[PDB]
């Protein structure tokens, strides 16, 4: 008889950014070559993460889980935009457990995986814009602020379109990402006096 | 022998907006059918409007100023972006005079014309944007503010590109024109839950 449960390989460094779709894979094998299903939990208790999803495609099919061709389970979702990040941002993670059944009733013992989530500015590092030349450094005109915003946007296509770029009276740039985290560009790297140049 | 000066028609409503080029026409007629030249002044004194210019095309040509085809003098210019606007609008204007003469040298009296000038928001009146649906009416997200600005811009190609559109936490829209005058679009014309 089959008395050996499936073996699960977990990803070692799962990093998610708030408001951005992410994915990772579990790889599962069984000596029988067949895995019936899995369970994601909090050490046997409810998962408690409704934004976490996975496909049951190819579950409980003969030969779906061999050493040569493991069952690859795609887990995906989006950490909510406003998921709380405490003062110590290392605390921004969820430790959860996974186990799997074979077709003979053997279930593996829960093993852990960790979903770390971070603010969007942790992912994005804005390049300085081409300098906008202005008439008064202490008081930008509406067209100068438009130009600055355009310049910052142009120098940073990798930044999400849903991020909002604002410009202060002295040309200080604020980039506010969809999750409301921010990056700043100081005025001296954004604007210069036109006449002096 | 011609002893009668030309007659001049001026526009009744010359309204210029700060920083934006305006144009208008004088129409001049003489009984001879010919007008030689004109003069713009401040009741005979220097005009004092260096940003105003007019064309001298077809001056002093026979037949350039008949009853049926008057001399049409194109005037244009741009009132300074930072021209101070008096609290009383009846003083937000330049009162000036034009005279003209024919080939015999008959000169008209000084005829008054008035260039009124106004802030850019007196011209612009923002159209309604497509409504943007938001999560919290009292606290818009960055993405929702982007959506709002984009909608206001898309609905208003006639507003200067140089105008800056800002969005507050509650979806109130401020449009700041190049001359720093403003319009406001109330939140309830902008966002919905
Ligand atoms: C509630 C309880 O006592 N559960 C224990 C459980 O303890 C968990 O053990 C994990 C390591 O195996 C972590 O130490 C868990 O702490 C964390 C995590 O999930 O990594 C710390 C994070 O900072 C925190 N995240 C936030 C945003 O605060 C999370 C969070 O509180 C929960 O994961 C959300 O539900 O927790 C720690 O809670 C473990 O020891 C098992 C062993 O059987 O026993 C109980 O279930
Ligand atoms: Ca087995
Ligand atoms: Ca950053
Ligand atoms: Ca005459
Ligand atoms: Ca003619
Ligand atoms: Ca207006
Ligand atoms: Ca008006
Ligand atoms: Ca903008």
């Amino acid at each position: 008889t089959d008395t050996t449960p499936p073996t699960i390989t977990v990803p070692s460094d799962i990093i998610a950014y708030r408001g951005e779709e992410f994915e990772f894979y579990f790889e599962i094998t069984d000596d029988s070559g067949q895995v019936k299903n899995i369970e994601l939990s909090t050490f046997g208790k409810p998962l408690g993460l409704n934004w976490l999803e996975y496909s049951e495609d190819n579950f409980n099919v003969p030969g779906n889980a061999t050493s040569d061709n493991p069952l690859r389970v795609r887990v995906h979702g989006t950490v909510p935009l406003n998921e709380p990040i405490p003062a110590d941002k290392n605390r921004a993670q969820f430790t959860r457990t996974i186990r799997a059944w074979d077709a003979a009733g053997n279930v593996s013992s829960n093993i852990t995986f960790v979903i770390k989530y971070r603010a969007q500015t942790d992912k994005y590092n804005p390049a300085d814009p081409t300098i906008t030349y202005v008439d008064r450094l202490s008081s930008l005109s509406p067209s100068e602020k438009n130009a600055v915003e355009a310049a910052v946007r142009a120098a940073n296509p990798q930044i999400p379109a849903a991020a909002r770029i604002t410009v202060s009276a002295n040309g200080t740039v604020t980039i506010t990402y969809p999750d409301s985290s921010t990056d700043t560009i100081t005025a001296n790297r954004v604007v210069k006096d036109l006449a002096s140049s």
